[PDB]
């Protein structure tokens, strides 16, 4: 009868002992209440990675801020009051806020903070602004970072994205016609640079990096990636004293944001359920604490807030967060999405 589809983020951490594999999304789920204000809540996996997936909405959903001007064209999406947000979520950063804002309008509420943040280890030889001088000082195969060693399609496409594109504002909003379609089109001053990153790559994975430190012998002292892919060691980090730090791959530091989105078709019924149910998902404390498990980081002042009161890891991000407000960038998609990233880094590998 009154049931509200609820879209979840679905790429969270993993824990996996041989065989066994536990999902923190798994652990998530079965914490949040399926009975809210009468309506019967169905809480499922939203993969915003797929256009098929931004095609049919459901009532509400956990959308990449990257594809969310292009989500907003179709007009799937319901605008927000202000107040209603911040009443929700509490005090924003302005890149994070910028992030859910399109048009001058709010269109969300900001659920997860990422970025590719540096490890760097005790024994941190440099230290860096920016990947490209990190690259110059260290040298030849030096930092781990595995989504550029793998050349995956996100980060083929975002690094290049980083280099070429510059802002006043938070948002770096492009266009289709802004990506590379054939090689004449290639920026080689872009693909020099993103080379020279490349060339400071070990040829290593995330799960080699993680069992060296386990094992008490790191493959390299500095290591770039998301912040979840850091919580199988978020003990040695703390013990060892690693640190963390927002980097850009030159200048600005990018970041990511995931955005708890309303549906646009929703009554004034489902509006206000909908809305109790987001409130618990940011606001939660048994929520934010298994969040902290998986070292992944809330949106809101708040949710990091209180991660940080127990955790140097997150105490360093939200100093980072606050010192580096004004700098830090969102890359967002005006009238593309999925197949024309995967397209475009198709493009931009042979030249790397
Ligand atoms: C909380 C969080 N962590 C990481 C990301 C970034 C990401 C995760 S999967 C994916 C697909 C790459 O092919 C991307 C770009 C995000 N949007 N939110």
């Amino acid at each position: 009868p009154k049931t509200l589809t609820v879209g979840l983020f679905p790429y969270l951490p993993s824990w996996n002992e041989n065989g066994n594999e536990v999902k923190l999304i798994n652990l998530i789920k079965d914490v949040l209440p399926t009975q809210v204000s009468g309506y019967n809540i169905e809480y499922t996996e939203f993969d915003c990675y797929s256009d098929a997936s931004l095609q049919s909405l459901p009532d509400v959903f956990s959308t990449d801020s990257i594809f969310l001007p292009y989500l907003v064209s179709l007009g799937g999406v319901k605008s927000l009051d202000e107040s209603l947000v911040r009443g929700v979520t509490g005090d924003l950063h302005s890149f994070v806020s910028s992030s859910a804002s399109v048009n001058g309008s709010v269109y969300g509420f900001p659920q997860y903070l990422c970025s590719n943040f540096l490890l760097s280890s005790p024994n941190a030889t440099q230290q860096a602004s920016s990947l490209l001088e990190l690259a110059q000082k260290v040298g030849y195969e030096q930092i781990v970072y595995p989504d550029v060693a793998s050349s995956s399609s996100f980060t083929v496409f975002g690094l290049y994205q980083q280099l070429l594109q510059s802002s006043s504002s938070a948002a770096v909003d492009i266009k289709a016609s802004d990506l590379p379609q054939s090689g004449d089109q290639v920026n080689k001053d872009i693909t020099q640079k993103y080379r020279t990153i490349l060339d400071s790559t070990v040829v290593a994975s995330q799960r080699e990096y993680i069992n060296s430190v386990k094992q008490g012998k790191p493959i390299s002292n500095y290591y770039v990636g998301y912040s979840e892919s850091m919580c199988e060691i978020k003990d040695i980090i703390r013990d060892q004293q690693y640190n963390v730090q927002l980097i850009g791959t030159s200048d600005k530091p990018y970041v990511y944001t995931d955005v708890l989105a309303l549906n646009s078709n929703l009554c004034d019924e489902k509006q206000k359920v909908a809305v109790e149910v987001i409130k618990n998902l940011l606001t939660n404390t048994l929520v934010l604490d298994l969040l902290g498990l998986g070292l992944t980081l809330p949106a809101n002042k708040n949710g990091i807030a209180h991660l940080a009161k127990s955790s140097n890891f997150y105490a360093q991000l939200s100093q980072q967060f606050d010192a580096k407000e004004s700098e830090v960038r969102v890359l967002r998609c005006v009238d593309f999405a999925n197949k024309e990233v995967k397209n475009c880094a198709g493009v931009l590998r042979p030249f790397l």
